[PDB]
DNA sequence: GCAGAAGGTCGTGAGACCGTTCCG
DNA sequence: CGGAACGGTCTCACGACCTTCTGC
């Protein structure tokens, strides 16, 4: 149902207010792989202008978590998992531009993840990317991401890899 | 020659980071009215992504000018003046959301400007509309432009306008 | 005499995560 | 569990003008 042009705003309106981004979660629970990789993107907008959030919801199937208020008087819509974003993303990375290499990335990531999820050096390769989107919202002179560091390091101490 | 979701996406980023404004610009050298309505619409990106502006630049047909650096590390991409924006804004007013109304308002003042120029008391009513468009890019709760109670006022002393 | 180009900047509105609690 | 939804927040990257230099 979306159309072109509607993806193609989305996308504009991502690339400037929005974000797309992948994370590290510790999990204490988790096993071998304490560790759980979250993968989303969001708009974010002062809240009076909610009802424009809302509208791009409605545009994305309603798929997502909406927030007329994180807490400081902005609004904003999180569309978090590879579920949501398989179908989101292949609708908006033709038009994205800024931010369209972070984009194939958390695809890429999204294709890994079936085989890393107990695979200490498959889930590793994986980790890297998480990096390398990371250090895309970064300007050049700010400290790198270093997840892949610190998990290998991590991995080799506790007899995983 | 510009597409669709060329338009499409344009009008996303304008809503994202850019703006349309318009303003008042005192003018010591013009003659009955001394003031100069700017109508302007301008992208912003920080200093590293330049080449994102200049690709919409291309886009547009190379209207408007672009900074590489504004002074603080930030570049922008500003398109000012009637005869580019009414060209422009009709090709993104379609798919402008956020900032729909302040582009139909500049449109509006693009519309009266011709007749309001040697005018006073049209350059007023056309300097509302300054204020609304200024208005829009408030927040509810901050205190509303004054360019058209002080303009009246100046006018009045002027002996511009008598009423 | 008129106005667009180019300069400058305060007050945020964003971005890009990190944290904690809920749930089928 | 293995996410899914809810919370929270530091650090800027914007926005939306205002000011001054150019050009004819
Ligand atoms: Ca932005
Ligand atoms: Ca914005
Ligand atoms: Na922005």
């Amino acid at each position: 149902t979306l159309q072109p042009t509607e993806a193609a705003y989305i996308a504009g309106f991502l690339d400037g207010d929005g974000s797309i981004y992948a994370l590290l979660i510790p999990r204490p629970d988790y096993k071998d792989i304490k560790y759980q990789v979250s993968l989303a993107i969001s708009f974010i907008q002062r809240k009076d202008k909610f009802p424009y959030l809302q509208d791009i919801y409605d545009q994305l199937g309603k798929r997502g978590n909406l927030r007329k208020d994180r807490g400081d008087g902005i609004a904003d819509y999180r569309i978090i998992g590879s579920t949501h974003l398989s179908i989101i993303l292949p609708d908006l990375v033709p038009y994205l531009r800024i931010k369209k290499k972070q984009a194939n990335r958390i695809l890429h990531i999204i294709n890994l993840y079936p085989q890393a999820q107990k695979n200490p050096s498959k889930f590793l390769d994986l980790v890297k990317i998480v990096d390398d989107v990371q250090n895309l919202n970064k300007r050049a002179d700010e400290l790198k991401s270093t997840n892949y560091d610190r998990l290998l390091e991590e991995f080799l101490k506790a007899g995983k890899i």
